């Protein structure tokens, strides 16, 4: 009993789509009409997630660090070459950065966390929103964390990055209200994925026992959430914040 | 364009659905499958709603005053009569009170705000939810204000019930966490309906000014987020407020 | 090594002043050079309170239930006739309800909460505000509950209360923001104001781990930040929410 | 009528010390008895400031580029060769970035103000926070904008980089909730450190517009509640955000 969520005709490209939740977005927006481009750093793992994807639908894969201004301006151009448009972004490619005290983090970690999962959330937008103006109109969803509106300890880094997204967000979306690009964030918690390879067990414990509903985040249920906001029916909501915490967060 | 929301087999009580953004939310509901029972304490509009909607599903209009905890047990047993089920619950009912600054608002205005707006959900939870917990399946769906969120000069009654209406959320939705009934509120900016003349121009002018899409909310679009939020696919949102302000607020 | 207050000739009105934070804030009151009102409902606790405090300062005893306009209409003239102003109002007269789910919950507790919580802080406002703005100076300051923001679950009316209070907070400061009356509100966590039943030690420790400071808020400590908002150092901070909750709260 | 804050005995380095609410922080601070490090970019602003506030008490200028690690190291060890402790950490050393679109905005400036914004703060707790470890007492306050919580269009930049030292704030102050260092922030509103250019009086009014006070924040102003969050009475607060928005913000 999902809801039939409409994506015919739209060109959604997916960032972190080869894995986790960015691969659930993209199986579900293929199953809602949508083409698909999805962007990732790991060239390998997306060969097998396109072969895999291409069954539901139209998938353009392209290996991308999205770090990188040229190679996001590259990426642009082949999803341009692909499909014809770039309707809905959905922004999912974080890194966590490991767990540590702040005062005990090294710097150069940190300074990553800050670039993967704000600079270059900043980076993609820059490039894809005069797309979305040339077209008159867009969707962008930015996937940030409930980290960002908690500051969890041992995470100041993935903290602040993700809570410096939700800013971007707000930011954003007001500078394109009249424009009818719509621009979203959604704060998950903890889902099971390979990102929890990069976490301390007793990070990963105390993230769940936070959780009133007393499980993890599945993939397909974020998915759900995130491609509402990507579809049209997202219409009065923008530089907002949509939570999939599980009952934790209390704003 | 619109997504197919998936409510078939579902009941959905909606109170205030003579009009405005609940009659909106019932046409949406019809028309994603559900049966309706409408509740609404003006019964010369309830019988025209009803027959209107009639024409889109199955309807059952409920005369109730949400105040009175007679009135409500009375409407939940007819609607029972009626479906059989009560899957969905959306509060949409309340006033404005006018506008005035906090000392000078009469009194007794002040109370019926907070007895219509905050009082009213609370006696029609505690009568519904007992009917969830024997289903095992529920969704609530408040309809509280930015105004909730924000605190408008002039509206120190009407922001303060659905500021409660939140914090009345955030409480019942982690008290059924595991009971597979998830609860969770809007607050959406002004829409032009009929609850425009209870309040003083200038203070529409100013509840306009404030969104940066430069336009009011119309109901359709408040329902399809409010029957999202009433559907299988919000999974792991509980608790929780949803914005609908058009780029307004800042959390 | 604690802050001296400035309140030198200032005058100010502590409901719930008998017990509790509002104790503490009287004494704090009174080293600063205040004239303390004391409103309490208890004549008995009141007579005693008086008895200690006015070893510090000017102390009036004002018997008074927050929940009655008339007696509101008596406290005020008897604290004007005592002192001739009232700079500072104090609002800490609340009370929790007792615990229980949504459902089960007494209707006529859910009330009274509502009412000694919520419509009690109105009235006393709506009293002293006029006479705030004869003098052209007041400080506000509202005694809330990190229950206020999050929704604590079993508590569903006391967390209600609470964000009324704060919306009520929002919307009153900027009424009054270029009045020169500055209007604040205070979220404390779990305050030792009582010990505990000897037999609640589980309870105890369940609510200290969601305490970071893993202690409970001493009155004093309180009274500290109270009485700097009920300062004219307080100068460009209205209509806002300060949190004593020890790390808990997340905004 | 100021409160008199006790800071007798302490050490207080500020960052961005030599102009603005860092040079009204300083002064506030030496009328309280603290020893001051002066802690900024520009030697001979510095050298300006530091001879006129060593008239109110111990200054030590030290020049220092909060973003780079060595030169905090070296900023460090002068100010323990000066004074002995650092006891009460002010960063207040943001820049804005200019104003533009985010799409519009130079990459290498929106880089430039997460560098100084948020990396800078981070790098200087990393610092400070072992050396308040070894005293078993500190006080951090982190001078964040309103640009934090509301996401300004046209500021996506400094907007991000505030909400992102938001993040920090929280994460390190449930660090450290046991280790009597407690970290919070600020929020000021546009605060009047520079006369703007004389063509510019619409934009001044439109930013009054969105200041219920109708006026902007003073230096002197701010630096009585940073240094109250710098002194032991701050006691049950952190990882929190004060507010110096004058009304503005509705969290
Ligand atoms: N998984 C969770 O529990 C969880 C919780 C809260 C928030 N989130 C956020 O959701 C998003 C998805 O998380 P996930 O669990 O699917 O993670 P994941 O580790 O399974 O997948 C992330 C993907 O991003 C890609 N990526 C990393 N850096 C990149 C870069 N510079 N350029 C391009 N691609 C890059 C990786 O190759 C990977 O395929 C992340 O932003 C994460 O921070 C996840
Ligand atoms: N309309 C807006 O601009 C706006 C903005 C923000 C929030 N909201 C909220 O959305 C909801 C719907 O607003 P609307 O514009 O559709 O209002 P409306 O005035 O058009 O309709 C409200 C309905 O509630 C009914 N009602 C009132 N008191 C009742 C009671 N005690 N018992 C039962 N029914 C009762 C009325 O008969 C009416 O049919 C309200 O809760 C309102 O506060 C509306």
């Amino acid at each position: 009993h999902m809801n039939r969520i409409d994506l015919e005709g739209r060109v959604v490209v997916i960032t972190g789509g080869a894995r986790g939740i960015g691969y659930a977005v993209a199986q579900r927006a293929l199953r809602s009409g949508a083409a698909v481009a999805l962007w990732d750093l790991d060239a390998e793992r997306l060969a097998r997630s396109e072969r895999e994807l291409a069954e539901l639908g139209k998938v353009c894969a392209v290996t991308v660090d999205q770090t990188k201004e040229a190679q996001i301006e590259a990426a642009v151009g082949k999803t341009l070459a692909a499909f014809g448009a770039i309707d809905v972004l959905i922004n999912c490619a974080g890194i966590t950065g490991g767990n540590g005290t702040t005062w005990e983090l090294e710097p150069d970690v940190w300074r990553q966390v800050i670039d993967v999962n704000l600079i270059g959330p900043y980076l993609v937008c820059r490039a894809v929103v005069p797309q979305m103006l040339k077209q008159g109109y867009g969707r962008i969803v930015n996937i940030a964390s409930v980290a960002g509106k908690e500051g969890n300890p041992n995470a100041s880094h993935y903290s602040a990055s993700k809570a410096g997204l939700i800013g971007l967000t707000k930011s954003l979306g007001k500078e394109l209200a009249t424009k009818n690009i719509l621009v979203n964030a959604v704060t998950p918690a903890a889902a099971k994925t390979e990102i929890f390879d990069s976490m301390k067990q007793e990070h990963i414990d105390y993230m769940l026992s936070k959780i009133p509903m007393n499980r993890f985040l599945l993939p397909d249920e974020a998915a759900s959430l995130i491609l509402w906001l990507g579809s049209e029916d997202c219409a009065f909501s923008t530089g907002s914040v949509f939570d999939l915490s599980g009952g934790r967060a209390t704003y």
